[PDB]
């Protein structure tokens, strides 16, 4: 049988086996074409990149992402990623192998429609599934019950679960994801006097964010020691040399997180969104959410970030009741877990789409099958 | 030879063997439902929870109560319960045990033979009989003269009896009952600020009743002391919190027992009814009716209903004789006493309805056997 | 001249003129009262109905009757309807018309008195009298011999006459009459499922008793027929729909008028106080008294109360003789006829209660003149 | 004299003179505050707009509402919309003008308290009124007996009415209002591609409800029709251009009140709610309160609620009586009507709350005279 387990995203992709460990292929989602003349003969080079192999050469060309906020936007290029992670990655045919797809909350209903078209005719696979990246997060930790806030590069999303039964009534989606803090880190990098506009420079931007930013538990007291004290600066070396120093501007561009008026948004925080989800369910079933709160996603990997929402939940929540953040140790590869297990128990090899029913009711079946 | 006593009443079951001295088995009668979506697999979970099942999972399905008023009104639901109560709680087989059944005064004929057609069907009981709450109450006291009045939570009945004769033109039945208290006490928490609209919401309200509300001994200055001070309140706290606030309300719901007019029912309070009847019997009689005065039922366990019904009676019966109401101290589990020691006389075992008797006559041996 | 006559009742007003055939004011004697909060303004609504009025708009007000067994026990109720009857309904100024007024049998003396009082000083009549019910029926059939069982809604009595004399130690007075019929019929038809007990809604089982009930010749046969069969039901709409059948329910409320003891009373049946009363007085003029049986009162409308009291007569009466149960054909107004007969003859103009004797004596004139 | 009439409702305030034909004054009770830096000089600019002008340059500031399901939560924003309406828009010096008021029924005591000390000594009023929104729906009507269903945008209730006399205890309030179903088309707009999240992006949503979305008068086959033909499609124009396309999600919406499980509420939709209240009144009343079925309150505008609504009703009541949903051409400013029409009877000129009365008193007057 050995079913495939494929987890899109926006930004990286991960791609594996059911019932592994861990997916064995990781790599960009990341199409370049070449800029420049291109002189000399002889070479026989390509004309376009995808994969861990435009990150190597991205001096010469352009980097593009087609999947952008959950919703894909470039159609041709989407055939090219996943033609590279079946036949040269993971080096399979998908004749005779079942595949997995996540999808996030509240997406335009074409987006779900359009993946099984390509699926079922330009790769002939006998079945798939499509399943929500937040509920596939708690089979990982063995739980039943719990509120999961799943922070990606595209969207982040809140969805309370209670003993097996969802409340579509109460899923909050925020776009504010990792993406836009490093845009924001860009913009206030100039301050400084360093310039970073090229788009094969925004991976410079980025590896910055990954190594030094880290989420402060009070904003109004450490600016100032910040101010006086330069005990809160650290160096990075960029690739040519010329060292560079970031001062507050480490904890600044991760508060936007909490505070999203920094960019003009309107909405608030993660730690207020995730409040009003509670205030939305039952009053009965609260007491079980509020014990039971997980962090999954890679943005919620920053030092410091299990703390902080601590900290501002119980100034909301009335002061009877104990509340706990639930912060796993691996939380980058919990949606690909949870993924893995579900496509291995016996009582799931009854919900596959086959090729049969694709036949006879078209690319409409997603909705009346998946969610 | 082990005969079997059950109380179904009105949201709370009482189950038990004959000759103890409490029932084995409490627990309410409530059927639930799913309400949600149901995301997830490998979670094995029933489509239907009834008993002390449905109080904890409450939060995402619906309550539903059955018997209403005395009648029943699902039967489908009730064959569930009855279920519930012989295999899954007591964990006997019907099959070799007699049972002892109750039922309230003016009761449709129907509701009866429904009774036996289920029992000597379904279930296969040997033999079966089917007796009068308010009679029962008095094999508890071991008394032979009295007037009850039983109120619940479906109905409230009144009988006299003398000497172990029952007057049949006397009795008196109301709706009024402990279920049209809870609604009236949410109906007027609304003037306050709090809305509990949800059907499970509505056993949060009853807790509040169970433990908070009183009856006072005169309504005209109560009012006006609650008016001026704030030593009349009392704090509870919801099940995420928010404590609230009772006030005056504290003792208003339990006085519509005495002036029925405040939901908008003509009928006169519970203390002019118990008069009625008295005046209603015999004129030598009345004497010892009027010393002999029994409480039963849980509506008749608020702090201070002895007081206030021994003032409102003494205004209106001559002043020359002596009222004394008899309120025991255990008075919700006195119906299934006086079951008990019934079911154990030597002299009771010739009055059961056998299967026998059933297969000749049909259902319609009850009247003509039962009352 | 053009003397007025008015028959107070229970529960039924009939007025008109002396020397007509029939009466010309029939309504309802009914005092209502609004119950609930009454917004909005500018309808000028009055604080009291009285009449067939109160019967319109019954639905919101509470039915209350003055009168009841004879005696009038609301003495500021009756003065309103006496009002009524004077200026809204006959339109008439009763300072020049004397009245005649009716009064049942074994009646307490100040009833006679007060009644007195209010004519001769609120409404200030030249003359008054006062006359026995059951002696004015056999004015209308033109008879001087015969025994009159008149039965109303208060109460039902007998009165032997031979030859223009009357014997009062042969007379019987029983309190069973249609009054407590209704409410025997709102008691038995609980047991099929529909309950009535607004005191609005006793009308609506008074007219079902006044369309569908009959007297059954035999009672144990007749049980038996509709315990197999179901060709004597018939069916009742009510005034917002949901109709309603009625079984064996329809010829049992006029059974209690033979058999007393479905309620609880003691005494006998009609059939045989009617006996009693006629071995009551001497041995040769019982032969007259059995062939002149006379029936009157609205009771006695039942269909086939005349063959069922024929048939219980002459089982306990010697074989030898004839007994003929003359029932005619119009029996609710007979008294009102008989009372127009005797106010226009001649002779009778000299036994007037005059406005001079009531000054010089008192209100004690009326048993020193009235019987 | 030339007493005022104001409406407050909920998003919509309605204001004028006592005795003419329509309100002069009408415009949105919204507050907003500036949210960007405010570069440049001499501008003189204010720190906050109330009313239309709000409206106008609604792209830079933030809405908020004050009043919301009834109950006002912002006092300190209340007192600017009143002052804007007494000086700004009518003209007018309050301190010889009485003013009249309306008010929701089950509403906190607390909120008609603060109403009255607003009135009396901030703005010195000589007199004022609070009356029951529903009950002046019926004055313009010029009726006295009916059910009136008046639902709006913060709250939709129900209370019956029979000739001049309310019923209290048969009064339901249901939170689903026009509010709640502009936030459902915002959600499932989503599915299509389209988001709208910010506050000031809630107008627009709303105008596209208040032009497009109709009743369906049977959901199961007209879901059936959209699915397979595309002529129930419209288009819309966005300020700035970028026309959109309307399918199913057109009737979808307004469904959500005869189906209130969209959302995630457990209460029946509005014609059962309003076959309750008619069960819970008496017998002989019903018959009068089917065919006077009154519709008040813009959410009852959309076209077809009148036909949908009969369908219902008459599904529910039995077959041999008549049910007309009389619904009105203009709905919408009915309530005012009725205001004016009773602020000009010569009998209403008595029960204006005085400010000696208020003095004296104090804010509990109300209770007492209002209601
Ligand atoms: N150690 C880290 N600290 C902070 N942010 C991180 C770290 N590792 C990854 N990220 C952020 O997480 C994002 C990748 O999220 P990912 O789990 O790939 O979501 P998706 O699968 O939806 O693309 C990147 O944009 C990166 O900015
Ligand atoms: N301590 C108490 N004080 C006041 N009311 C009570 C108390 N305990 C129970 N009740 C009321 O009594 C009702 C239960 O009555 P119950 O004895 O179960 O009658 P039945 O057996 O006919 O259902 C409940 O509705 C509850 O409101
Ligand atoms: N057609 C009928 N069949 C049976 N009973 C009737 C009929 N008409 C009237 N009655 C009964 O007769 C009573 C009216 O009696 P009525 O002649 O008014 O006596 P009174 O004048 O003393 O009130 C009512 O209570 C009603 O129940
Ligand atoms: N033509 C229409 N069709 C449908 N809904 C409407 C229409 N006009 C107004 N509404 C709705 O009615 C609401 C306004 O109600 P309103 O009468 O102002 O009540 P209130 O005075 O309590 O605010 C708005 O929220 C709007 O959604
Ligand atoms: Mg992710
Ligand atoms: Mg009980
Ligand atoms: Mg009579
Ligand atoms: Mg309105």
């Amino acid at each position: 049988t050995t079913a495939l387990v494929c987890d899109n995203g926006s930004g990286l992709v991960k791609a594996g086996f059911a019932g592994d460990d861990a997916p064995r292929a990781v790599f960009p989602s990341i199409v370049g074409r070449p800029r420049h003349q291109g002189v000399m003969v002889g070479m026989g080079q390509k004309d376009s990149y995808v994969g861990d192999e435009a990150q190597s050469k991205r001096g010469i060309l352009t980097l593009k992402y087609p999947i952008e906020h959950g919703i894909i936007t470039n159609w041709d290029d989407m055939e090219k990623i996943w033609h590279h992670t079946f036949y040269n990655e993971l080096r399979v045919a998908p004749e005779e192998h079942p595949t997995l797809l996540t999808e996030a909350p509240l997406n335009p209903k074409a987006n779900r429609e359009k993946m099984t078209q390509i699926m079922f005719e330009t790769f002939n696979v006998p079945a798939m599934y499509v399943a929500i990246q937040a509920v596939l997060s708690l089979y990982a930790s063995g739980r039943t019950t719990g509120i999961v806030l799943d922070s990606g590069d595209g969207v982040t999303h809140n969805v309370p679960i209670y003993e097996g039964y969802a409340l579509p009534h109460a899923i909050m989606r925020l776009d504010l994801a990792g993406r836009d803090l490093t845009d924001y880190l860009m913009k206030i990098l100039t301050e400084r006097g360093y310039s970073f506009v090229t788009t094969a420079e925004r991976e410079i931007v980025r590896d910055i964010k990954e190594k030094l930013c880290y989420v402060a538990l009070d904003f109004e007291n450490e600016m100032a020691t910040a101010a006086s004290s330069s005990s809160l600066e650290k160096s990075y070396e960029l690739p040519d040399g010329q060292v560079i120093t970031i001062g507050n501007e480490r904890f600044r561009c991760p508060e936007t997180l909490f505070q999203p008026s920094f960019i003009g948004m309107e909405s608030a925080g993660i730690h207020e969104t995730t409040y009003n989800s509670i205030m939305k369910c039952d009053i009965d079933i609260r007491k079980d959410l509020y014990a039971n709160n997980v962090l999954s996603g890679g943005t919620t990997l920053y030092p410091g970030i299990a703390d902080r929402m601590q900290k501002e939940i119980t100034a909301l929540a009335p002061s009877t009741m104990k509340i706990k953040i639930i912060a796993p140790p691996e939380r980058k590869y919990s949606v690909w877990i949870g993924g893995s297990i579900l496509a291995s128990l016996s009582t799931f090899q009854q919900m596959w789409i086959s090729k049969q029913e694709y036949d006879e009711a078209g690319p409409s079946i997603v909705h009346r099958k998946c969610f």
